[PDB]
């Protein structure tokens, strides 16, 4: 089996694995939605008892199975759990990573294309007092590039520049990917996350240099920082919080576990999943917290950049940041700045994201690696279309993977690793090789309180607010829905092609 050759490298990879578009993109607008500091405190309780203590069960499970010949979670959950359910639960740690897959990379070849064209300088340009008259030339940007609808037909119409560069950008994941894991992604992770750090810290300080007649940065800052508890009792800060904690780090998409699987049996993952964990923390809320919300208050006032967080998830970032840059002196090129830090963050998370559906048919199919990763990419790839020319699939799959499904199957391999294979088992094997020991307290955390936590969370969810999601939706997002099902079944078949082919082995030996 393929393994990390370094420490640094499998911290950096790690890191890059989380350190994504969520820090930069996602971040900034869940936390601005939700009454910024008020947002921080839920934020903060989430990752001490959701993100730490599910980020060690994942690093452990990886490791586990990876010493046995196994990266993913229809394998690694049937080791654990010696049950043919076990297997169709673990189907859902190849499903979730590929359908985050299909979207993610899409969007990170936008930030490409976007990088691309603010460096060339083919960038709207705003007439120089109104801010609708400034805003409106990027938003109409942003729209012609992925072809937003002018009618009423639910169909988008991309440029053919962001097709074109959503084929280059896939051509760039499997370049890495295709090397492997020490010579293509722990390579890889050495130059981008160094990079990724100093162009965020170029930006924070270009940022924090703004005054306008609206605020100046720091008035962002004490929007983002100054605690406000009256929300705490507000059932929607903590599913937000939540969802953001599992998003930002990797939990529950299977690619912390299949990154583990490629650690060295003896290896410590106690100090390194911490590590990792920091490593994201700080890049998210100093870094990403930095930079959008600070430049939109200072430019808007906070009323004004709250109301455009909340007008949609991409409205800060492809929309907002680089109108408000454009007013400044090489602002373009700053432009760009931002787009290519983007895309190193999203270009590090997506090849992580790929790994399990390549993983598997490595080591359950026996594909070469060369293989895997093509076919890999082509199922991404022809995936994609959906994402590209159906109007709001990407949110139907954000829905299903990236947001139900992450807290669902974290429920799942918690109750499969803590309480089916056995809490004392899974402590004992977390710990094992450690630099450090989990401290005490987290036993009791992960056994009793994490569950509890995420079962009542999903409860909330089911009960008030997946209702209007399913009753309130446009009829098109069956379409999504029906392919995504496609999947999961064509998944569990390659699974039940995997035993059979295990079968027929142990039959010849
Ligand atoms: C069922 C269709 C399977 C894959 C078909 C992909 C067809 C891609 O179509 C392309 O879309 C681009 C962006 O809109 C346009 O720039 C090009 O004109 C067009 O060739
Ligand atoms: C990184 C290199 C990507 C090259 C993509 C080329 C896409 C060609 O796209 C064309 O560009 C013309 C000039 O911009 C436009 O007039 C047309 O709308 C468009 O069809
Ligand atoms: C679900 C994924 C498939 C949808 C993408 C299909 C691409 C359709 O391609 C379209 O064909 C039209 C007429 O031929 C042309 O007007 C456009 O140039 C082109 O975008
Ligand atoms: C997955 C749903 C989105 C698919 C993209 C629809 C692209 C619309 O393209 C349409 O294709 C029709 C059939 O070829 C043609 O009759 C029309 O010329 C054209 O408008
Ligand atoms: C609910 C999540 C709380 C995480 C904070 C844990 C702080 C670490 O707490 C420490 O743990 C050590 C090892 O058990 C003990 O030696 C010390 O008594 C204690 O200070
Ligand atoms: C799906 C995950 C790889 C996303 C990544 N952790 C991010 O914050 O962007
Ligand atoms: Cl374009
Ligand atoms: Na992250
Ligand atoms: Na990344």
């Amino acid at each position: 089996r393929e393994h990390w050759a370094t420490r640094l490298g499998l911290i950096l990879a790690m890191a890059g694995n989380a350190v994504g578009l969520g820090n930069f993109l996602r971040f900034p607008v869940q936390a601005a939605e939700n009454g910024g500091g008020a947002f921080m405190i839920p934020y903060i309780i989430a990752f001490l008892l959701v993100g730490i203590p599910l980020m060690w069960i994942e690093w452990a499970m990886g490791r586990y199975g990876g010493a046995q010949g196994h990266g993913t979670t229809p394998a690694i959950f049937y080791l654990l759990w010696r049950n043919r359910f076990a297997k169709i639960l673990g189907v859902f740690g190849l499903w979730i990573p590929l359908v985050v897959a299909i979207y993610y990379v899409y969007i990170e070849s936008w930030t490409l294309g976007f990088a691309i064209k603010f460096l060339v300088g083919l960038v709207p340009e705003p007439p120089p007092t109104d801010p609708d008259s400034i805003l409106r030339p990027f938003k109409e940007f942003l729209y012609s590039y992925i072809g937003v609808p002018k009618g009423d037909e639910p169909i988008l119409k991309p440029s053919l520049f962001a097709y074109i560069v959503f084929l280059i950008t896939m051509f760039i994941n499997v370049s890495i990917l295709i090397r492997g894991i020490s010579k293509g992604i722990e390579r890889f992770a050495k130059i981008a996350m160094p990079t990724l750090f100093i162009l965020a810290v170029f930006l924070v300080i270009r940022v924090f240099l703004l005054e306008t007649p609206n605020g100046t940065a720091a008035d962002g800052l004490n929007f983002l920082w100054t605690p406000d508890f009256e929300k705490l009792k507000d059932p929607g800060v903590w599913i937000a919080a939540v969802g953001q904690i599992f998003f930002t780090l990797s939990l529950g998409f299977g690619a912390i576990i299949t990154y583990a699987s490629y650690v060295r049996k003896d290896q410590d993952i106690v100090l390194s999943g911490l590590t990792a964990a920091t490593l994201n923390e700080k890049a998210e809320v100093i870094l990403g917290g930095s930079i959008s919300i600070p430049a939109a208050v200072a430019f808007f006032g906070v009323a004004n950049a709250v109301a455009i967080a909340k007008a949609g998830a991409f409205n800060l970032g492809f929309i907002t940041l680089p109108a408000i840059f454009s007013q400044t002196a090489g602002g373009t090129f700053l432009g760009f700045l931002w787009f290519f830090l983007l895309f190193f963050a999203g270009l590090t998370s997506s090849i992580a994201i790929m790994q399990p559906m390549i993983a598997f048919l490595e080591d359950e199919l026996k594909l070469s690696r060369k293989h895997a990763v093509l076919w890999t990419a082509a199922i991404v790839f022809f995936s994609a279309h959906l994402v590209m020319f159906l109007n709001k699939s990407l949110d139907e799959m954000d829905f299903w993977a990236g947001t139900i499904g992450v807290v669902f199957f974290g429920l799942t391999e918690l109750i499969i690793f803590f309480w089916i294979f056995g809490a004392d088992k899974a402590w004992e094997e977390i710990n094992r090789g450690g630099i450090i020991k989990v401290p005490r307290i987290y036993y009791y955390v992960m056994r009793y309180i994490t569950p509890a936590f995420l079962a009542v969370l999903l409860v909330v969810w089911a009960r008030e607010y997946i209702p209007k999601i399913m009753e309130e939706t446009h009829w098109t997002v069956w379409i999504t829905r029906f392919y995504i099902i496609g999947l999961f079944l064509f998944l569990t078949f390659l699974v039940f092609l995997a035993e059979r082919r295990r079968n027929h082995e142990s039959a010849g030996t």
